[PDB]
């Protein structure tokens, strides 16, 4: 009736007569969606199609979360609901939802490849940070952060994708991807986490847009912990006393290293060359990336006084760090009920906006 279905994009999409010329923008994260024009507010929109969103438990879970999450987030730096629509008129024959959200020109892993200069990366750094801070207003920890759950738009202006694994393992479901580059080292050991785990993240992501590649690259599972303690160091007697035993003595069991300093491990070399100024940004990178690339959580930098840092300061405004707090609705965003509960839910979540 008020729908047109195409069938480019490897898949029968079925839209709003609005949204047309659609176009696969598709890639290796969570999802395929793909770029339209939406006619009605003349922007181009990307839509995504969630298939099967019951097909199980693990899928509804995280299918219902980002569309309440998203629904109700207002922030520059946080992904959008536009329109929430689904074909279908029955809740019976319910099957698919589609998201329409704001279009944005690459992900973060692609501006990675294009070397930048430090007025540039302290934008895109204090984006990430204003974003955690909202997300952490809320109590949300995301614990998934990576260069391909990151968006920007060619003015520089980030957002982010994914809401995080929510309450919760290194093995999980068909909906979720591991990713374990970028994880700290409390997702690893089991120990527990606080919000500081997200800046373990971004120290990551950071040390990747300088030094051009990932900087802790795992084959498995502790390939991973053995690249960490590598470069950075064996952790201190304090830290090892409070893991659980039976990793406890595995973390003291294998080889010993004094580690790297941040000095060469990140030299003025590649950073920005002739200048002093960012020579200079280079040791204010640096003083950062010693804040917030250490392994014990307790100590380490917050996102709070990372954003006072000097580094990010300058970018300082209270508009994206100090927003008005999202309340969520959901009150039992700690729960899970039947499938067919799940459904009728979702199902009352796209049907009114
Ligand atoms: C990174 C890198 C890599 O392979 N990444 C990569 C390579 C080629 C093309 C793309 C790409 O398509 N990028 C892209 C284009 C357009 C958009 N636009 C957009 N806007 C809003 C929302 C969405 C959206 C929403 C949900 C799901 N997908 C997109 N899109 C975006 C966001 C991105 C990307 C490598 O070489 C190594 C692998 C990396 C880490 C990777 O991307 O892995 C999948």
């Amino acid at each position: 009736n008020n729908f047109y279905s195409v069938e480019i994009g490897d898949s029968t999409f079925t839209v709003l007569k609005r949204y047309q010329n659609l176009k696969p923008i598709g890639s290796g994260a969570q999802g395929i969606v793909c770029a339209a024009y939406d006619a009605i507010l003349e922007r181009n929109v990307a839509i995504k199609k969630l298939s099967r969103p019951f097909q199980n438990q693990t899928h509804a879970k995280r299918a219902y979360r980002e569309l309440v999450l998203m629904k109700c987030v207002n922030h520059k730096n946080i992904i959008g609901l536009l329109n929430v629509f689904t074909p279908q008129k029955s809740l019976e024959e319910f099957q698919d939802v589609y998201i329409v959200m704001e279009l944005m020109d690459a992900n973060l892993c692609q501006v990675i490849q294009m070397e930048l200069d430090h007025e540039r990366m302290s934008y895109l750094l204090y984006q990430m940070l204003c974003g955690i801070k909202h997300l952490h207003s809320a109590g949300i920890i995301h614990r998934d952060l990576k260069p391909s759950n990151i968006v920007v738009k060619s003015d520089c202006t980030l957002k982010i994708l994914d809401f995080g694994l929510a309450r919760t393992t290194s093995f999980m479901m068909t909906p979720y991807v591991v990713t374990r580059y970028y994880r700290a080292p409390e997702v690893i050991l089991g120990m527990g986490y606080k919000e500081n785990v997200d800046i373990w993240s971004v120290g990551c992501i950071m040390g990747e847009m300088i030094k051009g590649g990932v900087l802790f690259p795992g084959t498995d599972h502790i390939d991973q912990w053995n690249k960490v303690i590598e470069q950075l160091g064996t952790p201190c007697p304090e830290f090892m006393k409070k893991l659980q035993p039976t990793v406890r003595t595995y973390v003291e069991n294998r080889p010993k290293y004094a580690g790297y300093s941040f000095e060469k491990l990140f030299p003025d070399v590649l950073f920005p060359a002739d200048s002093e100024h960012n020579k200079l940004k280079a040791s204010q990178a640096r003083d950062l990336l010693s804040k917030m690339l250490v392994i014990d959580a307790s100590k380490r930098i917050s996102v709070d006084e990372a954003l006072q840092h000097p580094y990010i300061n300058v970018w300082y405004d209270p508009s994206e760090a100090e927003a008005p707090p999202p309340k969520i609705p959901k009150q039992l965003d700690e729960r899970e009920h039947t499938i067919e509960e799940w459904k009728e839910l979702i199902y009352k979540e796209v049907m009114d906006l």
